[PDB]
Formats: C-alpha cells, structure tokens, sequence
C-alpha cells in the first residue's frame, strides 16, 4: 500500500496558515482546560498517538489516513484522553471542512508546538482520508512500564534512531500523565505548556526516587513534584541515550532542531510525495504575524 499526498483540490500555504492560526486562536482563549495547562500537550499527542500506529514493514498505520475519527482507534485503551484533542479540533473542522483528517490531527500538533515556543517544524499536506477498514488495530503505541530496550525495539518499527528517540522524547516537558487515563500521575516538569529542554535537565537533576502511584504502578518521583515514567528514566539507565540526554540538557537550539526534523518525520512516516508535491510549509505564529 503506497499513500500518495494529494493536495486538497486548489489549496495553497495561504489556507493551511488560516487554519494554523484557527488553531492557534483557539488555543488561546480555551485556556483553562486541565487546570490551566490548555489544549497544547494533548495536540501534540495528538498528533503522535495518530502518527505512530505506523508499521514501517508493511505502511499500515500512520498519519496519511486520519482514521482516529473511527471507533477502534478513538477507543484504544493507549488513546485515553485524546478525544480532548479531537473535541478541540472539531469546530476547526468545521470550518475548514476541506482539510483532511489526517492533515489537521498533525498539523494541530505543529501548531502546538509552535505556539507554546517551540521549534518551527515544516509541515506539508496531502494526507488523505482512507475507510473505516483501513483502520489499525489497538495495541500499535508504546507501553510506559518498560526499559530502554523495550523503547528501542519499539521505535524500530517507526524507522527511528537513538536520537530520534532520545529527542522525541523531550515533549514529555509538557502536559502531565493523569492517573485516570494511563495509570501514572503527576507532570514531568515546571514549564509544562511552554516547550523546552526541561525534560532531560530534570532527567539529570532531580533526585528522583522509585515510588508506587495510587494504581498500583512504579513510576519515578521528585520532591519538586515531577515525576518520570519507566520509560523516561530507561533513557538515563542507558547509556546510549545517557549521552544524548546529557547533549539536548546541554544544548536547548540543538534539541530544537533535532525535535523538529524527528517530528516532522514522525507525521510523516508512510506518505509518499510527488517530485512536484509543494514544499514543506513553515507556518507563522500568531505572535511574528502579530495576532
Ligand atoms: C516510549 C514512548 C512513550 C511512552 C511510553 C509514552 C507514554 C506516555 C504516557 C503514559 C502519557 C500520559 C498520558 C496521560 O495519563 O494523560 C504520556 C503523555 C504525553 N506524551 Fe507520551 N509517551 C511516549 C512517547 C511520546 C512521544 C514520542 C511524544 C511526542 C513527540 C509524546 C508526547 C506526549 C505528550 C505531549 C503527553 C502529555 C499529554 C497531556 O498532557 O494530555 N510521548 N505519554
């Protein structure tokens, strides 16, 4: 199975920036979803959970299809939450009902991260809606309570590298895990709507203790308040990623630019773009377009 981006018929960067800024204007002003944290960590999971079903041996999965709207994959148990993300996204829909599925659950996530101050990541469209049949099976999205050798088999699948991986990672900085939806609970750190390197800092610096949460699950907790999952931690019980951890801590424009290109990678697994399909678009922020 070949995904061919299609160009929604006559569209151009200018209507995709309009619905950026749609996004982005509503990102404002619905700001006290989760207690104030706001819509931008669960878009940017959004965009990952809806990318990352992909199977690089076979190009089911992936963000082309935008099948999330269907049943089997807005109820996998691994996307609790994230219905948040969708209910968010409709009324953009709404408006720009020419988008494909697809195009908006990933470009929600480009938006976030660029409005929370993030890295510009260059975003090109064309995926295009695929049947209800075409759908993943639940099961595809990583477990937390595993090490570093789980999480790297696991991104093997996604054709990801150690750095890759290592840099995907870094959006733990923001939102938090919530006890209801994945069994662990608390925030990785302080700036958890704005986007930094604070996630591998807090790696190194914290005093981090393994400790039991309210359901029965290990996860590693800080005096601060922060907490990592099995998960995170197995990126500083490795030595390989150790490295890489200690050079985004150390490098916040290094981070930023690794993030953006494994990002942008990562919504873009499985498609294939003609020779002539448009470049990847870089859109404004309300702030440079001063909106
Ligand atoms: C080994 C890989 C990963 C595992 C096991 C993992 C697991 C988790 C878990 C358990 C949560 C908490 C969900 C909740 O309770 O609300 C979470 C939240 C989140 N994850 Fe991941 N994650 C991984 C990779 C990633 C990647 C690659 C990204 C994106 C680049 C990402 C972005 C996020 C964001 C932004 C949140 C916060 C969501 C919110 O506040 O609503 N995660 N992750």
């Amino acid at each position: 199975l070949v995904h061919v981006a299609s160009v929604e018929k006559g569209r151009s960067y200018e209507d995709f920036q309009k619905v950026y800024n749609a996004i982005a204007l509503k990102l404002r002003e619905d700001d006290e979803y989760d207690n104030y944290i706001g819509y931008g960590p669960v878009l940017v999971r959004l965009a990952w959970h809806t990318s990352g079903t992909w199977d690089k041996h076979d190009n089911t999965g992936g963000s082309y299809g935008g099948t999330y709207r269907f049943k089997k994959e807005f109820n996998d148990p691994s996307n609790a939450g994230l219905q948040n993300g969708f209910k968010f996204l409709e009324p953009i829909h709404k408006e720009f009902p020419w988008i494909s599925s697809g195009d908006l659950f990933s470009l929600g996530g480009v938006t976030a991260v660029q409005e929370m101050q993030g890295p510009k990541i260059p975003w090109r469209c064309g995926r295009v809606d695929t049947p209800e049949d075409t759908t993943p099976d639940n099961g595809r999205l990583p477990d937390a309570d595993k090490d570093a050798d789980y999480v790297r088999t696991f991104f093997q699948r996604l054709n990801m590298n150690d750095r890759e991986v290592v840099a995907l990672m870094g959006a733990h900085a923001l939102g938090k895990t919530h006890l209801k939806r994945s069994g662990y609970e608390g925030p990785w750190g302080a700036a958890n709507n704005v986007f930094t390197n604070e996630f591998y800092l807090n790696l190194l610096n914290e005093d981090w203790k393994l400790e039991k949460n309210d359901a029965n699950n290990e996860q590693w907790d800080s005096k601060s308040g922060y907490m990592m999952l099995p998960t995170d931690y197995s990126l500083i019980q490795d030595p390989k990623y150790l490295s890489i951890v200690k050079e985004y801590a150390n490098d916040q424009d290094k981070f930023f630019k690794d993030f953006s290109k494994a990002f942008e990678k990562l919504l873009e697994n499985g498609i294939t773009f003609p020779k002539d399909a448009p470049s990847p678009f870089i859109f404004k922020t309300l702030e440079e377009q001063g909106l």
